């Protein structure tokens, strides 16, 4: 479901955010846009070297909440766009999942974000 | 407290993230790197058009995350670099904190972020 409009804000450089539901609120970790590997089945790929806190609100609450964007590809009303996207997370340690982000020396994981929506809000 | 490397990431476009608590879960909108008005007090003010299920959340829970970057500002370890601020919001219509980015003339109010912490998360 991810659109091509999507892809092409991927060819540009971003801070990516993912937020989690926490015990006393949200939490807010990010990634980079050059980092997310897309699989098909609406799977989106993060390298994972920190994210404890992150994982351990996954483990509560699956669903999560991803937003990114580049200035560099036209929006509805001009310049620049951007995503919110909502789905499914989970942690792999090995598999084709893992390594689809193995190439990074310092990964221990691979957030797998399952896309159930994503809008473009720009 | 916000950190000069911050304001060197403000020198460069990108997306801001902002999460809030919302009734089901966490909720996460955008703005731009840009569009930021920084004042004394550790206040940061964003312009805002839509963010209308974003003002119910602060309404009900005022602590609100963001995080920024820039991959052309450098972390401790390598090329990129950002940050998790965490701060009470408020929204406000009038006042100097609405004329700050009243030059937005979409916006219908001015998100006031008065910052508690900035941790350079790279
Ligand atoms: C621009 C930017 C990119 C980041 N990319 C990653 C990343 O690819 N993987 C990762 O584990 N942490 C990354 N981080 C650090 C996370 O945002 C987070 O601070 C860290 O993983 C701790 O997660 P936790 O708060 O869930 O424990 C990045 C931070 C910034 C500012
Ligand atoms: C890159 C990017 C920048 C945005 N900048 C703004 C902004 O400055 N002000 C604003 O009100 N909405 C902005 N939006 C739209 C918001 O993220 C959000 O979708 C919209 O305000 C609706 O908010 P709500 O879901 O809280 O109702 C931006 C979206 C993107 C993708």
């Amino acid at each position: 479901m991810l659109p091509g409009t999507f892809f092409e804000v991927l060819k540009n450089e971003g801070v990516v955010a993912i937020a989690t539901q926490g015990e006393d609120g949200p939490h807010l970790v990010n990634t980079w846009n050059s980092y997310l590997k897309v699989l098909d089945g609406n799977r989106i790929v993060v390298p994972v070297g920190g994210m404890h806190k992150t994982e351990a609100n996954v483990a509560r609450d699956e669903r999560v909440l991803m937003t990114l964007g580049s200035r560099k590809v036209a929006g509805r009303n001009g310049p620049g766009t951007g995503f919110l996207i909502r789905g499914s997370a989970a942690f792999r340690t090995d598999g084709p999942e893992f390594e689809a982000i193995a190439r990074f020396k310092w990964a221990r994981a691979a957030l797998v974000i399952t896309v159930v929506s994503a809008e473009q809000t720009k």
